[PDB]
């Protein structure tokens, strides 16, 4: 069709995207493959470099032995976009670069060797915001070190400026990567990769947005989650919803170089509920969650579960499940149990997250959709059919909006709804 979205110059947040026609919840607004992407640090060698799906066995690239793939088809299909980095990842073993450096190498190779990318239809890498005039001296130093890391990692393939795009400035490129990288999660909402999607990068931030993004492998779908009028700006939430206004302030400053004066931030909306319970306990839980989240990122489920049980079933003082640090611990324990086949225990943690997720993901949000699906799935396979049906329907009501027919997970949910329904039809 014609596009439902268009680029425009906002009054005080740079370029943005606005509706061309009225949009309804669930409407597919745009979709994109990445300009460039890579598997993230914790998922390297756990999921396929190309399709970002996990497998019992992954097969390595023989030349570098860093890239790993689910199948001959994926290894072969990845080769054009892996060929030049392969030499650099070999040449610099056992040093592995930061994800941003691997990502930027892929950018450069794509812009030098590939045809114009469909991912740049509305806006290109060259156009992206860098916020160079807002960077602090401390950030500038961090970028200088990323520049030198790139230069080191890439030296086999990029020796000088003749191998970069015209007038390409690596410092500026890394400044763009910082505030335009997308975090790719798998169907289970586990972080698996990072990518650039330059058309999609037009979206500005809201702490109460009107659109959502979801990933199906590296593919990104942008959908409305509220009614949107002609000319109204499209927004997504850049951040985890389980954050206070103070935490959002620090990240939006540090990473994005802006201040938010939205109603939520002006009123510290939900902050008090999020921090209920004794501060001494939740401070310790927040500290333990650095490690728990590190372990989870590397798919270390037994270690995750052990740390989480030490909190959830502590001998010492406990927190309410609506406290965000307690909730994140429940979440990690649920995902660990699911991955370990401890299904009764998974369901216990999962069920406890349901009411806090209802409060903290208002309206239609993909993370709540997927969490409710997980809990309904656990109930279904434990033979709890009426309870399962209610959750699976709720999951469908959310995911029909946030995921839609174009996302394969919706097909999975339809099969569970059918199975649940047959079971009730017999009963
Ligand atoms: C909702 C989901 C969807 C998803 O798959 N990824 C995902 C991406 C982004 C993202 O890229 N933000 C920056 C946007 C660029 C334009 C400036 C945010 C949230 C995400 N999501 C999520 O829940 N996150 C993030 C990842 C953490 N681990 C926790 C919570
Ligand atoms: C991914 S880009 C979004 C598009 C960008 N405005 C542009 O002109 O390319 C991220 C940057 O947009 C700006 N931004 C996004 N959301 C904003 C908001 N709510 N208020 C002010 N600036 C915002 C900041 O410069 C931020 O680092
Ligand atoms: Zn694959
Ligand atoms: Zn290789
Ligand atoms: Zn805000």
């Amino acid at each position: 069709e014609p596009l439902k979205v268009e680029k425009f110059a906002t009054a005080n947040r740079g370029n943005g995207l606005r509706a061309v026609t009225p949009l309804r919840p669930g409407e597919l607004l745009f979709r994109s493959d990445p300009l460039a992407y890579t598997v993230c640090k914790g998922s390297r060698g756990v999921v396929c470099d190309r399709c970002l799906l996990g497998k019992e066995k992954l097969m390595r690239c023989s030349q570098c032995r860093v890239a790993k793939y689910c199948s001959a088809k994926c290894q072969k299909k990845a080769w054009p976009d892996h060929k030049r980095e392969c030499k650099c990842l070999k040449s610099c073993k056992p040093r592995y670069p930061p994800d941003s450096v691997r990502l930027l190498g892929r950018v450069v190779f794509k812009l030098m060797d590939g045809a114009p990318s469909e991912s740049e239809k509305l806006y290109s890498f060259y156009d992206l915001e860098s916020n160079i005039n807002k960077l602090t001296e401390d950030r500038k130093e961090g970028l200088r070190q990323l520049v030198m890391t790139f230069q080191h990692f890439m030296r086999e393939e990029i020796q000088d400026a003749s191998q970069l795009p015209p007038a390409f400035d690596l410092f500026e490129a890394f400044a763009k990567v910082i505030c335009n990288s997308f975090t790719i999660c798998n169907a289970e909402m586990q972080e698996v990769g990072v990518g650039l999607y330059p058309s999609i990068s037009l979206l500005n931030h809201s702490c109460d947005p009107n659109c959502s993004i979801v990933f199906n492998g590296p593919h990104l779908l942008l959908r409305a989650v509220r009614d949107i009028e002609v000319g109204e700006e499209l927004t997504i939430c850049y951040l985890d919803m389980l954050m206070t206004s103070e935490e959002r302030r620090k990240q939006l400053r540090d990473q994005y170089c802006f201040e938010c004066d939205c109603f939520r931030c002006q009123t510290q909306d939900k902050d008090a509920d999020m921090l209920t319970g004794d501060e001494q306990v939740w401070k310790e839980v927040q500290e333990s969650l650095k490690k728990i989240e590190e372990l989870k990122a590397h798919w270390k489920w037994e270690q995750v579960l052990a740390m989480c049980q030490a909190i959830i079933s502590s001998n010492s003082e406990r927190l309410p499940d609506i406290n965000i640090y307690q909730l994140k611990v429940l979440d990690c324990a649920m995902d660990a149990c699911i991955n370990l086949g401890l299904l009764e225990e998974a369901l216990f943690y999962g069920t406890r997250t349901m009411e806090p997720y209802r409060i903290f993901f208002p309206g239609s949000h993909p993370v709540r959709g997927v969490q409710v699906m997980k809990v309904g799935k656990l109930q279904l396979h434990q033979g709890m059919f009426p309870q399962a049906m209610k959750n699976l329907r709720l999951a469908f009501d959310i995911m029909r909006v946030t995921h839609g027919r174009e996302h394969s997970l919706i097909e999975d949910l339809i099969l569970l709804l059918e199975e649940c329904d047959a079971n009730i039809r017999a009963s």
